[PDB]
Order: structure tokens, then C-alpha cells, then sequence
């Protein structure tokens, strides 16, 4: 029986926001590292190797391939998961210090509202930063939609080009949730900071 | 020896409806995770490279592959899965800290029917609204058989052309397994909700 | 240490039938399961892509190979273990709460041969007719040998074409091993039976 | 700390032969399933997909292989470990419920040289007759050396017709190794079984 | 409960430099073996599949592909985070068993600022001194971007042949990503180690 | 919390040599297993299905390939991993079983330099005679780097072909650094011996 020295640290960090900010933020479990190990990875398996230029020239198909993804989403939403991740990780990490050297310091000087809200509300406009930052990356970079043909016009290709896409439709699909999924964190962040704001 | 304080956790939740609403909904467990895991998802691996069109036309493999399937059935079922699963795990957790709050609460205060049949059955007529709903677009998708012989009449393809699916028949016994287990799940639901009303 | 609030639980199960049916039992685990995990798995892997047929026409391989095989022996045997696997579970589960409740019982109005063998058979011949009914089955549908050369009689195909299959020796000897093991499960299963009910 | 009632169990089935007879058998875990596990797979991963015969003709490339391998070598290793680790597992199973059984029997009936060496050398002779028959079987099968070119001369295909196979010279090596820690087993097998007979 | 004697063990070692320079030191955990392992191993998976060179004269693919490749960069970041992470590791080693020594010391003789600063700095001016030598490895052997048209002119091939590499775009955005993380870990590497030479 | 009968167990075996004979020894769990695990295994990848001989004869391929590697590479340092560790695994089996023989003994008749210095001596000369062993053997059989031009002149060949291998560089500093980590184990090893040997 090991869990009580981890069952208060989560109870003092859990204290500062409402019940419902916590209990709603389980998506980042659920929603984001589910869905992007398990489905939304196979479906772009075959890439590269059923993508499809009409020329008889060699080599035209690497460079139309790269000029229509300069980089694939699953990575995109990779990064996105990793930058959005790490100020939670450094918030629990500089909280759970500071209350390892307070435990250390009332048993080794007491024998005989603070700093956390300003860094966690830090925290929280660096979350809502960095999403609305790869929102509008990608909706400058890509558009939330795909067609299955595209013109390409690059060299050493011979003037217009036509290539064909794998599966467009399941990829559109997907571009919508996870769209859908981010506007949703966007707003369940928003909202409890609201919360905590009109609190105090 | 740490699996007291989840014991009881379990005892409280289980103690509103009977116990073969229960004993009997482990096929959550043993009949759709397993099964999708270990057997039909190896079923759905060559499935584009093994798609082929009767056509010399370059590229109209893909465009024909993808108005036969829009989307393929095994990440259907996955989200299927998710959107059934989260209302359980969000009634997991608001009750536990329910509890947690009130454990917390009577050794801080006390030194000197509910709400939970209403979320009870909000989660459970939402699990019935969800598995109709995605059987009633499956319905209306895809039908309930497949067809070896495929006809296809899109751009740019030439007027009308021909395409032969891979191993239609194991796909079939496959999407009658699952859409039986679906049934009955439904049923299983309904069940439990007739017996809790018609107790109180 | 905590093994004791399940020790009790599998002496309890495990006091009705003799100990032979239970240390003989466990065949379902070493030789079903690993069998299935680890070596004749990798037999059905190159499953389409060595199949071929002796025509100049396109696709008709693929509607070949399926008349050939309506359904894989993996998968079929996959299906085999878990509709076999289920009543023990449930009767485990059953036993397990009627024990948990009857726990709570005594220390809840005690502080100032019956349905279980009923039930216990009723698993078991729910066993012997599953095994049998797949047995049946197979012996339907494929019989216990598989020809080097097949004859295709099927659309579009020119009136016969010849296929040849991939690696029929091995194959055949692992039917022959999984029905030697389905049939020693039978008799297992059978002859406990006998001696619970001249026992009795 | 839960590592009692464990420990006990096996100084009492190790209490029967000498201790090189177990702290020697440990190449069943360091020498069969470490190498079968890890080295040994790689190199019979492109069997089929390197096998290559000198014809014009479709099909004859399989009935040919098939002709040169009815079964590949390393799944009847896993057969052998497989038909060789059971007897030991049966022996454990029975020392421990007759042990189990003992311990409950003198705290219910006492509050106011034997079967088992039977049993064992069983074990050893089981083991020792099922090693020298897979290595009969082997010996009679294939011999102890593969040669780069193989003649065939089966149906469909013309009278006699050359096949290179992949990587000769490595899958030789193997065959030794596994020869020769196979053979080292059985006379350690046997030694034990002459130390324990001529003890008593 | 076991997570006392390894408490102990990382307040005496974290006690030397700043919080800030172990809770920043976390991105050798968070940004470099995961991101290695997850994305970005993946997008170099088919390099010589889809490499390319116009020449009709076989095999001067392989010979221009080993020209422009001496070294592919991820097994280049691999060797990189194994000879960075050793010194971290064998001081670690080193002070736990000198706190061993010491704990058995007190014990054995006591019943009736020193070496780990050099030791510490050693590790850091090791750790900076490698880091510095892999970049500037890096950046004489291939620069900081990739052309999609690369000029070989090595034999057999006839005078110049052009070859054309396969996704360059995301390959240079990842190679400027752990340049960034690379120089970022230098700087946070140098700023403790001036915390600590002027703390004392 | 059971880690002290273990504790004990690695107090004894390790107080034989000095500290750093056993600080220094950890190459064997983060040079070794690692290095072979995570990174030198992916450059062996496409072995066979990049090798490629200017031939128009059908199978030369395949016996020009086996005349080039016997063994490959990988399988050599795996068998040189197996061949070294275990010494040592049976040196800590035998200490265990005699500390536990002893441990059994004075609570059974106590109521009311060694042999264990010899068997270390003799499992670290067996562990210098393995690696000089396998060093010579991969002298004699490869040398130490890699033409990427190879000449063949077996049958059934016409006279002189020509072969390219796949990705020399890669491998020839892989090649390069597992004989560098052999060496340095192997003066490491000898050092120890030394210190040991000149301490009594």
C-alpha cells in the first residue's frame, strides 16, 4: 500500500480549479492518444506507395509528392500533442517539488492563494496560445479539405501534371474530428479559466 | 495489500442495478476489444493491395477504390467503441470523486436515490441513442452484404468500368457477427433499464 | 500479500469436480493459445499473395480464391476458442459474486449441492455442443485434407481454370493436429462428467 | 513480500535429484526460447519469397517448394519444445496440489520416498523418448546439410526442373547448433537419471 | 512500500546544482526518445525503396545512394543520446555505491563538499564536450538542408547521372527541430555549471 | 517491500572484485543489448532484397549472395552476446543455491577464500577465451571492412559476375564500433583479473 504520498499531491493540485475542469480533461487521454495510436494511424500506411503522377518521366513523382505534403498530419498532430502536453508536465513537476521541500522543511524546522495560480494560469494561456497557433497553421498550410486530383507544376516535370490521391474521403473525416476535438479542448480550456477568474 | 479503497468504490457503483446488468456487460471486454484486436483486424490488411479495376486507364484504381469505400468498417467499429465507452468513464469518475469528497468530507465535518440515478440513467440512454445511430448509418452506408462484382462510373474513368473486391465473403460473416453483438448489446441495455424502472 | 481473497475463491470452484479435471484442463491454456499465438499463425501469412491461377484474365483470382475459401482456418479457429471460452467465464463470474454477496451477508445479519452444480453441468454440456457443432462444421465445409490443385468453375472465369495453393503439407498436418487436440478436449470434457454423475 | 509460499515449493521438488540437475537445466530458457525468440526467426523470414526455379511455366515454383519442404524447420523446434516443456509442467501442477492439499490437511484434521519419485522419473523417461524420437524423425526427414540446388520432378511440370533456395550456409549452422544442444540436453537428461538410481 | 531507499538516494544527488537544472533536464526524457521512437522514426522507414536515379545501367543506385548517405541521421541521433547519456549513468552508479559503502559503514564501525563535485563537473564538461563534437560532426558531413536533386559521379556510372531523394521537406524540418533541441540542451548544460562555479 | 533477500545476495557476489570492476561492467546492458536492440538491427534489413549481381542468368543471385556472407553480421554478435553471458549467469545460480544451502543450514544444526574465488577466476578466463575466440574468427572470415564491388565465380555462374552490396559505409562503422566495445571489454575484463591477482 503505496498510494497515499500521490493521492495528496493530486488532491492539492486538483483544489485550485473546479471538479469539472479535471474530469472534462480526460479527452487528452481518451480523445487524443487512443485515436492517434490505434485508427488514424493505419489509414496513413500507404502513403507513398500508392500515390500516382500520369507522366512517363522518372522522378516526377517524389517531387509532385512533396510539393502536395510538405509534412504528413499524423505528425503534425504528433507535435501538436507534444507542445501542448509539456506545461502541465513542468506545472506538476515544479508543484510537486515545492511541496517536497515544504514536507522536508516543517520536519526539519517546526521539531520545537500564492505563486501556483500565477504559474498555472501561465500555464493555461500557453495551452490556448499553442492551439490557436497549429489551428492556424494548419488552416493556412493545408485547408480542411482534400481533393483527389492535384496539378503539379515543378520541376524537372514537363509543364502541367496530374496526380491522384489514396483515400481521400477517411482522411477528410478524420481532419474534421480532430479539428472538432481541438475546438472543443480550446473552449473547455477558456471556460474554466473564466471560472477561476470570475471565482476570485 | 491495496485493493480495499477500490473495492468498496465498485460495491457502491454496482449496487443500483442488478446484478446481470453487470455479469452480463463484459462483452464490452471479451467480445468486442478481443475480437477486434486479435482476428478482424488481420482480415482488413490487403485491402488496397488487392483492389484491382479492369481498365489500362492510369489512376482510376483509387478514385474508384474510394467511392466503393468511403470508409472502411474496422476504424467504424473503433469509433463506435469510443463513442459508446466514454459515458461509463465519465460516470466512473464523477463518482469516485463524489466519494472521494464525501470520504474527505465526514472525517473534516464529523470530528466532533439521488443524483446518481439521474446520471445513471442519462448515461445509459445515451449508450442506446449512440448504438442506434451508428447502426442506422451503417444501414443506410453500406447495407449488410457485398458484392464481388463492383460497378464503378467516376471521373476520369472511362463511361463504365469493372472492379473486384478482395474476400468478400469473410467481410460478410464478419459485419453479421458484429451486427448481432450490436443487437444484443442494445437489448442487454434496454433490459437492465425496464428492470430499474419498474423496481422503483 | 494479497492472494488470499483469491485462493479461496479457485478452492471453492475447483471442490466439485476431481482435481484430474482441472490439472488436465489446462490445455485451453498451453496448448490452444500458444499454439495459435506462435507457430501456425506465421503458416497463414503469405496467404493471397502466393495464390495463383493459370489465366490471362484479370481478377479472376481473387473470386478463385474466394470459392476456395469462404473463411481462414485461423480465424475459424479463433471463433472456435471464444464461444468455447465463455461459460467458464461466466460461471466464474456468477460463482464469484454469489460468494461476494454471501460474504457480505454473514457479516451483515450474523454479527449478533445446489444451483452451482446445476449450472456447473449446464456449462459443460454447453461446451460439448459447441465443440461439436464446430466439428461438424468444419467437417462440412472443408474436410481433412487440402488438394495442390483446384479446379475454378466460377464468373467471369473461361469455363475451368486451374489454381494452386500455397504450402498444402503443413497446412494439413496442422488441421490434423487441431482436431487430435478438439477431440482429446471432448473426451476430457465427457469423461468428468461421467464421474461427477456416478459421484452422485 | 509474497515470495513464501513460493519458495517453499521449490525446495521441495528440488530436494529430489542433485543440484547440477537443475542449475543445468536452465538451457531450456537461456538456449531454446532466447534463440528461437530472437536470432533463429530472422533467418527464415523470405523463405518463399526467394524461392526460385529455372521454368517458364506458372505453379510449378509451388508445388516445388512444397515438394522440398513439407515442414519448415522452425516450427518443428517449437513443436519439440513444445511436446518436450509439458511433462515438467504436469509434474509441477500435481507436487503442488498434493502439497497444497497436505497443507490444508493438517490444519483441519491435526488442531487436537514415494509416489513422487514415480512420478519423476516418468517425467524424465517421457522426456528422454520424445527428444530422441523428434531427433529420429529429423534425421529421417531432412539429414544434416541443405545443398543449394534441388531437382524436382512433380506434376505439373516438366519432367526435371532446377530450384536455388536462400541462404544455405547459415540455416546449416543453425541446424547444428540446435543438433548439438539437443543431443547435450539428452545426456544430461540421462545423467541425472543414473545419479538418482545409483544414490538409492 | 519500497520507494524509501531510492528516495534518499535522488535528494542526495539532486542536492548539488539548481531545481532548475534537473526540472529543465527533463527534455533527454520528454523531447528526444520519444520523439525519436515515435514520429520521426517513421518518416525515414522507405528510403532506399523510394530512391531513384535516371541511368539504365544497373546497380549505380546503390553505389549513388551510398554516396549521398554515408550515415542515415537516426541512427546518427541514436548514437548521439548513448554516448550523452553514459556519464549521467556511471555517476550515478558511482555515488549510489559510495552511499551503499558508506550506509554498511556506519553500521560496521559506528555500534559502540569533496570528490562528487569532480566527479559532477567532469560528467557536464564531458556532456558539453560531446555535444559540441556531434554537431560539429554534423554540420561538415551534411549541412543543415536536403536538395531534391543530388549530382553523382562515382563508378561504374557513366559521367554524371542525377538522382532524386524521396520527401526532403519534412526531413529538413526535423533536422532544424533537433538542432534547436540540441543547442538548447548545450546552453541549459553551461547556464548550471555557471550557477555553481559562482555559487561557490 | 522484498528487496533485501536480494540485497544481500549481490553484497556477497560483488565484494569479491573491486568497485569499479563492476561500475565498468554495465557495457554489457547499455552498449551491448541496446545497440543490437534499437539501431544495428534496421541497417540489416533489406539484406537480400537489395543485393543485386549483372547477370541475365536466373538464380545466380541467390548463390553469389551466399558465397559473399556465410553469416551475416547480426545472428554473430548475437551468438558472441549468448556465448559470453553465460559464465556469469551460472557463476550467480551457483553462489545462490549455495548461499541458500547455507542459509537452510545454520537454522538447522545451529539451534542448539574459497572455492568461490576459483569458480570466479575460471568464468573470467572462460569469458577472455570466448571474446579472443570470436575475435580471431571474425578476422579470419571478413576482415574489417567492406568493398561495395564484389566478384563471383561460382556455379552455376558464367565465369566472372559482378555484385553490389547494399549500404557499406553504415556497416563498416558498425563494424568498426563493435570491435572497438570487444576490445575494451576485453582489456576491462583483463584488468580486473590483474587487480584481483595482485591483491592476494
Amino acid at each position: 500500500g503505496d498510494w497515499s504520498a500521490l493521492g495528496k499531491l493530486l488532491d492539492k493540485v486538483q483544489a485550485y480549479s473546479t471538479a469539472g475542469g479535471k474530469v472534462w480533461l480526460s479527452v487528452l487521454f481518451i480523445f487524443r492518444i487512443l485515436l492517434l495510436g490505434t485508427a488514424v494511424e493505419s489509414a496513413w500506411g500507404d502513403e507513398q506507395s500508392a500515390f500516382r503522377c500520369n507522366t512517363q518521366q522518372p522522378g516526377c513523382e517524389n517531387v509532385c509528392y512533396d510539393k502536395s505534403f510538405p509534412i504528413s498530419h499524423v505528425r503534425f498532430w504528433v507535435l501538436q500533442i507534444i507542445f501542448v502536453s509539456v506545461p502541465t508536465l513542468l506545472y506538476l513537476a515544479h508543484v510537486f517539488y515545492v511541496m517536497r521541500k515544504e514536507e522536508k522543511l516543517n520536519k526539519k524546522e517546526e521539531e520545537l492563494r500564492g505563486g501556483l495560480l500565477r504559474t498555472y494560469i501561465i500555464s493555461i494561456l500557453f495551452k490556448s496560445i499553442f492551439e490557436v497557433a497549429f489551428l492556424l497553421i494548419q488552416w493556412y498550410i493545408y485547408g480542411f479539405s482534400l481533393s483527389a486530383v492535384y496539378t503539379c507544376k515543378r520541376d524537372p516535370c514537363p509543364h502541367q501534371v496530374d496526380c491522384f490521391l489514396s483515400r481521400p474521403t477517411e482522411k477528410t473525416i478524420f481532419i474534421i474530428f480532430m479539428l472538432v476535438v481541438s475546438l472543443v479542448s480550446l473552449a473547455l480550456n477558456i471556460i474554466e479559466l473564466f471560472y477561476v477568474f470570475f471565482k476570485g
